[PDB]
C-alpha cells in the first residue's frame, strides 16, 4: 500500500502474439536491423514535433533539442535508445503496442514462414517487434505534450503492461529500454553499435550520440 500506481494489464492482439513467439523462439540471421527500426520510429517522431513546431512554438516548452542518445550500459545488460520526439499518449501506447490487430502481421508472419530475411519487418508496419529479437524484456517511457509519463513493459508471453510512471520525467518523447538476451550482448560494443548506424541508419536529420563510458577513473571503478 502506501504508494497508489495505476498499472493496467493486456493481452497482446492475437495474431500479435503469434508473431512475438515466432520473432523469439525461432531462430532467424541478421538481427541488427532491430536498431535501425527503433532509430526509424525515433525519426518519425522527431519530425512530428517538428512539423507541429512550425505552427506552434509552445509545443518545445517541454524540450527544445530534437536528438537521439542511444545508451549501451554493460552493467546492466541493456542498451536505451532516447529521443525528444513527441511521445505517445497511453492511447498511443495501447494502439500501437499491442492491443490492436496490425494490418501486416498475417502476411508478415506468412512471408517469415517463407523464408523472408527478418530486415522485412519494418516494412510491414511491425517494426517495433523486432526489439524481441535481441531482448527478453523491453521497457518503453513516453511523455507526450498534455498528457502524463506512461510506462509500457514486456517480457513476451502474450502479456504486457501500462503504468503511469512517476519516475525518471523525459519532459517529452520516448525512451525504450531494451534488456538483451545473453547471446545478443554483442549489441553493447562502441564497435558494433557504430558499424550498424553507419550501415543501416545514415542521414538521420537528428544528430544521435554515443553513450560512451571509457574515463571512468580507476578509485571509483
Ligand atoms: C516504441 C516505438 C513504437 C517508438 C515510438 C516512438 C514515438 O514516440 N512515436 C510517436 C510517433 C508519432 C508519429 C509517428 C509516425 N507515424 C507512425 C504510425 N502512425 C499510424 C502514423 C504516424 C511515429 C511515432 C513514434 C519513438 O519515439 C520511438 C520508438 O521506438
Amino acid at each position: 500500500p502506501m504508494e497508489e500506481e495505476e498499472v493496467e494489464t493486456f493481452a497482446f492482439q492475437a495474431e500479435i502474439a503469434q508473431l512475438m513467439s515466432l520473432i523469439i523462439n525461432t531462430f532467424y540471421s541478421n538481427k541488427e536491423i532491430f536498431l535501425r527500426e527503433l532509430i526509424s520510429n525515433s525519426s518519425d517522431a522527431l519530425d512530428k514535433i517538428r512539423y507541429e513546431s512550425l505552427t506552434d512554438p509552445s509545443k518545445l516548452d517541454s524540450g527544445k533539442e530534437l536528438h537521439i542518445n542511444l545508451i549501451p550500459n554493460k552493467q546492466d545488460r541493456t542498451l536505451t535508445i532516447v529521443d525528444t520526439g513527441i511521445g505517445m499518449t497511453k492511447a498511443d501506447l495501447i494502439n500501437n503496442l499491442g492491443t490492436i490487430a496490425k494490418s501486416g502481421t498475417k502476411a508478415f508472419m506468412e512471408a517469415l514462414q517463407a523464408g523472408a530475411d527478418i530486415s522485412m519487418i519494418g516494412q510491414f508496419g511491425v517494426g517495433f517487434y523486432s526489439a524481441y529479437l535481441v531482448a527478453e524484456k523491453v521497457t518503453v517511457i513516453t511523455k507526450h505534450n498534455d498528457d502524463e509519463q506512461y510506462a509500457w513493459e514486456s517480457s513476451a508471453g502474450g502479456s504486457f503492461t501500462v503504468r503511469t510512471d512517476t519516475g525518471e520525467p523525459m519532459g517529452r518523447g520516448t525512451k525504450v529500454i531494451l534488456h538483451l538476451k545473453e547471446d545478443q550482448t554483442e549489441y553493447l560494443e562502441e564497435r558494433r553499435i557504430k558499424e550498424i548506424v553507419k550501415k543501416h541508419s545514415q542521414f538521420i536529420g537528428y544528430p544521435i550520440t554515443l553513450f560512451v563510458e571509457k574515463e571512468r577513473d580507476k578509485e571509483v571503478s
